[PDB]
């Protein structure tokens, strides 16, 4: 059950997995107010950006556990050119099968595609009333109807829930959302046209590869799909959570 | 004033939708100059007087109150420091007025010169509530609260100003706003939880983030419109 | 008409970009420092100087206006790198480039070829093979339900212009692969309209004597109404790259 040689081929330019931007992840931490020191737990670090950016900006500790690579030295590279690899540490470790020394003060998971979710071990590692990170995808706006979100890509509405929904879902849930970075149209259509020329590269790049039939048609319908129904519909964001605890009373 | 207002937006730099970025652009899209007076009724933060100040050299005071004590830092931090001043009418007839945060028209007109510009910070239905309830959800008695933004700039028409120019806040504007005020609750129940008037903040944070983006996040609309008489 | 002119002497962009959005296609067009360029209505050149500063391309930009030739000239120069980029004054409504180019580019003044699809004739006269082609083209953000209500944006009718999907399905029928795009907001379409209104209203009380002045005033009478009330609601723009199949 890997990734779809699409996916794969339409992304290995982009320097983000989501709709957000460097921007977006800059004021994701700030929002955050963290004061130097906050340890942070960041499975599915990839890259590692969020990590070492936040470790240089806001000045903070944290260690990324990616799941995308065989090596993950271009992320400890990065803290190194950065001029903190002293505070950001990296390891090739794939989720599940880890125990933090000591709690953090924030446990992000953006998770790796942004339509995909992933948190006992978020939870398990985080202090009592620590900020949990959360990448969610949702509803910009509710498809009138199945028959527009099957167009999307999607089975049913009822696979992605709406914004107020997912809000609704994380009380629910006992979790007390305290802060909320959403991405916009902008966002996306860096990230979704981005492909369009990826694509449209590979085909020059590989031409008597019997694989450019699966681009070509990909590509074809790419830029269609989006502007007619996804880019209104497919929302993301990023979900800063601390849930509610119960004390010795 | 709910103390709630002064404990959401206990460490707000700029309580309104816009963001730092938006002051900044309404203060070069002015193409103002070196010897601008502004008097700010409805000051609030400070941060467009203390902002403006310091990238564009320009005069000014601001009214409000007591956020007039945290406008004040801004002030001495910038490194303007008395360029600009806190703390109605004026007898100088600033070069530009201004009511950030329509009716005020009154006001801002007994205190600026002819041919001048006046900001006028206004609310406004960005989208017509679906009905009545949400509208009253989103915090608002009734729909006829607000005016759209056509509406509104159909106002200032029938008032004599002309529209001169116009920064509107944007959804990513609001979260910010917004959201922001969930976490200064958060922090403040875990700062005074055997204090009176937090089992109401607990209230608050228990509606505020599904009532945001349940109705609000799409219907509240805000923004500077800069007018300068007709006649 | 001259009301653009008047309107928009100020203006570094003429459309709804912004600083960022240009920034923005440029870099995610992925250009080598070396790249030629060609801009047909390249107005004040702001697209090519910045590029030309940040991205190390080459170009010549073309445009009906003597004034703003002129801002593009003295926009060059301001960021040091007027070797690279060149502008003339003259017609584009049917120029071609000596040498073809790396990219051809119609940003806004596709009205000077029809409409859009005349502009395609253009510049993929000058595109090298598989060359990337810029188009800035206004959509229906969305498409009015009557011609009076399109007639009140400021057009003739709904035919005048394409929606989203219409207008990308459009590139296709032409046999053009969308490999990029960068959609303006409606942010960048209030510092767009809004400075006209302080432009002209500057420039009314600065020539209270010229010929137009009766015109521009009656302009600025409706200006901000015709855009609020409709415009800021049924446009969008953007550029489309674009790449022969």
């Amino acid at each position: 059950m890997d990734i779809p040689r699409i996916f794969t081929i339409s992304e290995s330019e982009h320097r983000i997995h989501n709709p957000f931007t460097e921007e977006k992840y800059a004021t994701l931490g700030r929002v955050l107010r963290m004061k130097p020191g906050t340890r942070i737990l960041d499975l599915g670090s990839g890259s590692g950006e969020m990590l070492c950016t936040w470790a240089r900006d806001h000045g903070i500790t944290g260690t990324g556990i990616d799941m995308s690579s065989l090596f993950t030295a271009q992320a400890k590279r990065r803290a190194e050119e950065l001029g903190v690899s002293e505070r950001v540490h990296f390891i090739h470790n794939d989720a599940a099968g880890y125990v933090a020394n000591e709690k953090c003060d924030v446990a992000a998971c953006v998770g790796a595609t942004w339509i995909a979710g992933g948190e006992e071990l978020l939870a398990q590692s985080l202090k009592p009333g620590g900020i949990m990170l959360i990448g969610e995808p949702y509803w910009r706006q509710l498809p009138a109807t199945e028959e527009i979100a099957q167009a999307c890509g999607v089975s049913s509405t009822s696979d992605f829930l709406t914004l107020p929904g997912l809000v609704g879902a994380f009380d629910d849930l006992g979790y007390d959302v305290v802060e909320m970075v959403l991405a916009d149209q902008e966002g996306w259509d860096r990230y979704e046209a981005a492909k369009w020329l990826t694509m449209r590269r590979w085909l020059e790049a590989n031409p008597d590869d019997d694989f450019a039939a699966e681009v070509r048609a990909e590509l074809n319908i790419a830029p269609k799909r989006y502007v007619t129904y996804a880019r209104e519909c497919f929302g993301w964001g990023v979900f800063a959570l601390i849930a509610r605890l119960e004390h010795h009373h």
